[PDB]
């Protein structure tokens, strides 16, 4: 019974994480995230400090030199904020706001206010930072 | 009780930390590293409904590329129209210390690509080659460890 435990409690991980386990049972990978708004971090550097992917879930999530921490020279203490709200709706309504002093841009443009991020946009924070935003609910209806 | 629980949540500590998942404060998930220490493909394809994954791992040992259902058992299943049933293999041996050397072959009558360039043989992988596979897969091949050493270089 123990050992059913731990198996449940590690399938139910290994699907909030979408890590996709061979069927002999061996790690393969990670999937795109197929249900929750995220970022895909564009640097190449295999040894970089920063998620190759966050998550951007209901609520709060907090960019700062903190939810999710950057490295880079330009970002500052507080940087920006996403908001995802669902509304009790199908589709969750992401938007990114700056904060004061603080250097972001959707598809090369400045940020100066909250703004509804679209599935595909590319979001750079500071010079160094840059992700592509995804939300594959919207896509899907796109 | 606090031997079963404790186990659990040891279990879950360990799980995090080898699939390199970072948590939030308030205990959220927030996002996944890319491995510090394993070799792996990053998938180049900007499709967020896509059916491949995000990250491929290229662990010890052998990992086979091509369609999915056999007959022999494929590691890693690409749907493109060029992708053979058997498309090509990834190799990594540890020999001799210090860090996986991986090399990327053919198999029959498939095309991949390492920076352009046809693969005919064994080729060993460089941290930050573009990888393209059949005519419509394209990844990143990143070797953290690799690349550590390198830059580490005296």
């Amino acid at each position: 019974e123990f050992t059913e435990a731990i198996r449940m409690e590690r399938e139910a991980l290994l699907a909030e994480m979408g890590v996709a386990m061979r069927e002999d049972g061996g790690t393969l990978g990670v999937f795109s995230p197929k249900k929750t708004p995220h970022l895909v971090n564009l640097n190449e550097d295999p040894l970089m400090s920063e998620c190759l992917l966050y998550y951007i879930k209901d609520g709060i999530t907090r960019v700062g030199r903190q939810d999710i921490v950057l490295s880079g020279h330009f970002i500052k203490e507080e940087h920006c904020v996403f908001r995802s709200d669902s509304r009790g709706g199908s589709e969750a309504v992401v938007t990114l706001e700056p904060c004061e002093g603080a250097d972001t841009y959707v598809n090369g443009k400045k940020v100066t206010e909250p703004s509804i991020l679209r599935s595909g946009n590319r979001i750079i924070m500071g010079k160094s930072h840059v992700f592509r935003f995804n939300h594959p609910e919207q896509a899907r209806q796109e």
